[PDB]
């Protein structure tokens, strides 16, 4: 049961399920709209598009209405977040799974939004995608964005035949810069997949952005982690207190006696509180000594540029030599 | 029926504290010289955990470290109350590696919120021994006079004092939230008059479950969280977060079928909460995610980052009047 690939010509339905992102970030919304037109995509605005409740968008019964008409419209081929925030979880309840299951259609964003692309996987069956939110994502301005961009081609819209390739981008940034409007120019740091632990894996990838995960948890919207998964987890703008308890709480819960392997994404951001230890190495503590393999620093996260990666699919991950590869179908 | 049940406390009993995630002991040294020197006055010994003083950063020590400190105060005949110094993020670190099997067979008083939760909870849902979210040892009792005097009331009256059931826990005349006066004091806090607020009419019977709300999305489905049961009572506070946070965390609540099965909620109050320029008051939130749902509700408990701090057991039958404001303990938490 799998979504059709985008088309150009086709139209990208466009909600805020959190932060009213189109309201407080007007030109960076602008731009991430006239950068996918320009590319050949129609933008449906959402109901909730320019609309502003401080903290998000609007009220959580509002919120389920504006992605439920996007759900619920035929002429809309892919549904994406504008942006993340905290509040994405409240939609769960309301949401017309049963509309979507009809009717399957790509879902992406990240951040927040893994609320969402996990329920609608845990609730439907169909793949989801951690992949670009319209205004982060294709806000961003040149060079990165065009990076994102092919990405996002290569996992939505290109033929792709089995085993698909997830490649390592050359460069990458998480300078926190350049929102709004361009002053200077983001320093192109260079990239390194890292093998932290040794070995390769092969199974149902599962996870997202693992702050969110937690208020998802033990829910209905979580997908049941099962022996063989392959945990794919990040956060970004934390410091190493927070990711320790997300760590810790992953452990606790028997995540890591079931998952063959784990990808861990790059950590914008990431605030280290002066000790120098990189979120992996936090990672391995809590594993002590457990060998999983792991994988760091994958750039599907909010770093730029983004991979697309579908969610709910057989994947195989090799560590020690550093690759993703997409084992089954993921659209039509 | 009966179950295991920890010693009351005792004047002369050694406390023993610890530090499962930020090194307070090393970074607020006058209020914790100060909040020992209280307890110390009053007449208790405190046992000093292997980190006290000790600086890994963020946390006290590593995850095996903190785990040491704790499970020598377990395995001490000579300690009649745990206590942490302060919470953090990082408890939920510790809790593969507690001897949970000593705690069972010498059970003591274990007390303290915030992080600490994920050991309360941990301990409780392991061995079935209720334990206390109340007083760490270094904001609780190094706040300065007088809140402090008003909190160890309530430590004493809660963990000492026989008390005949149904034991009314009184609601305090008096509180702050407010951040002066850490390390020394520069002017009185305000004595602002108390309230608990009846956010929602009528009453409920069962067992308390909960503690630090957001702490518990740490623990969440796991064996050192307690599985909510139809009937139960939820109490949940947090502290210095923002509208979205909570929203997040009582729609986490929402989505797992907890207000489906809890007969009432007791709310505390949120130490300096942002509102996000809403106006709204975090019960506000609890609301619209309860949407057309009915529950009991008890709003501004005195069992939080405020100040000053109730003592409440966990684990054990209460009776919340949302309605007239009341809450009693039912059933003996302590012999
Ligand atoms: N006001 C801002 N200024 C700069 N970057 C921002 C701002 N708001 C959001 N972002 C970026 O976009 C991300 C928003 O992602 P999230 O809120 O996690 O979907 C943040 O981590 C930043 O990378
Ligand atoms: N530097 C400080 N200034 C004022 N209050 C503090 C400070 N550090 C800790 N606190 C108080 O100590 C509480 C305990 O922290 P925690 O147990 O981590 O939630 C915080 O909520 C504040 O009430």
């Amino acid at each position: 049961p799998l979504p059709k690939s985008l088309k150009y010509g086709d139209t990208i339905g466009i909600y805020s399920p959190s932060s009213p992102v189109t309201y407080t970030s007007p030109k960076r919304f602008e731009r991430a709209k006239s950068y996918l037109l320009q590319k050949g995509f129609h933008i449906l605005e959402g109901s909730l598009t320019g609309r502003y409740d401080y903290y998000r968008s609007g009220s959580i019964q509002e919120r389920a209405k504006e992605l439920n008409a996007l759900i619920r419209n035929p002429n809309v081929s892919c549904i994406m977040s504008t942006i993340g925030g905290m509040n994405s979880n409240s939609l769960l309840p309301y949401i017309d799974y049963d509309a979507f299951q009809n009717n399957p259609k790509i879902m992406i964003g990240y951040s927040d939004a893994t609320a969402l692309l996990l329920g609608i996987y845990a609730k439907t069956g169909i793949p989801t995608f951690y992949g670009p939110a319209l205004v982060p994502s294709f806000g961003e301005f040149e060079p990165f964005v065009d990076d994102t961009y092919k990405y996002f081609l290569e996992t939505l819209l290109h033929d792709q035949a089995l085993p698909y390739n997830i490649k390592q981008p050359l460069f990458w940034s998480d300078e926190s810069i350049n929102w709004e409007e361009k002053t200077k120019e983001k320093e192109l740091r260079p990239n390194n997949w890292i093998s932290v632990t040794n070995g390769q894996a092969t199974g149902r990838v599962i996870g997202g952005n693992l702050n969110t995960i937690q208020g998802i948890w033990g829910s209905p919207y979580m997908p049941c982690i099962q022996e063989g998964d392959i945990l794919f987890i990040e956060d970004s703008s934390k410091d190493a207190a927070t990711i320790e308890r997300s760590f810790s709480f992953l452990k606790i819960n028997g995540v890591f006696d079931k998952v063959s392997g784990i990808i861990l994404g790059k950590h914008e951001q990431f605030d280290d509180c002066g000790t120098n230890r990189k979120p992996y190495e936090i990672l391995l503590e809590v594993l002590q000594n457990q060998r999983i393999p792991l994988l760091a620093d994958f750039d599907c996260c909010h770093t730029h540029p983004m991979i697309t990666m579908p969610i709910g699919v057989q994947v195989k991950m090799d560590a020690t030599n550093k690759t993703i590869h997409i084992l089954e179908k993921w659209k039509i």
